[PDB]
RNA sequence: CUCUCU
């Protein structure tokens, strides 16, 4: 299905074409002027991430002015819609537990 | 490098 594309979306962002070793601390300043920025995540072994935001309207403001800017990935565009999903969480596996 | 799957 088309579902991938957002149309009345949440909260979680989604980046592509990562830099070589990008950091969480370069990605949450990043969009710590938005709102307040809730989280990230990153699926760094396909260089792709998640920015998870604390307001609707500062997540909104965060991919339009993503859609605006363009903040370069050192020679190239950088590559963002709204989540497949909505509320990222970062929790440990079972295995921590046991 | 389009979604937390390999």
């Amino acid at each position: 299905g088309d579902s991938r594309s957002a149309g009345v979306p949440s909260r979680v962002i989604h980046i592509r074409k990562l830099p070589i070793d990008v950091t969480e601390g370069e990605v949450i300043s990043l969009g710590l002027p938005f709102g307040k920025v809730t989280n990230l995540l990153m699926l760094k072994g396909k260089n792709q991430a998640f920015i998870e935001m604390n307001t609707e309207e500062a997540a909104n403001t965060m991919v339009n002015y993503y859609t605006s800017v363009t903040p370069v990935l050192r020679g190239q565009p950088i590559y963002i819609q709204f989540s497949n999903h909505k509320e990222l969480k970062t929790d440990s596996s079972p295995n921590q537990a046991r």
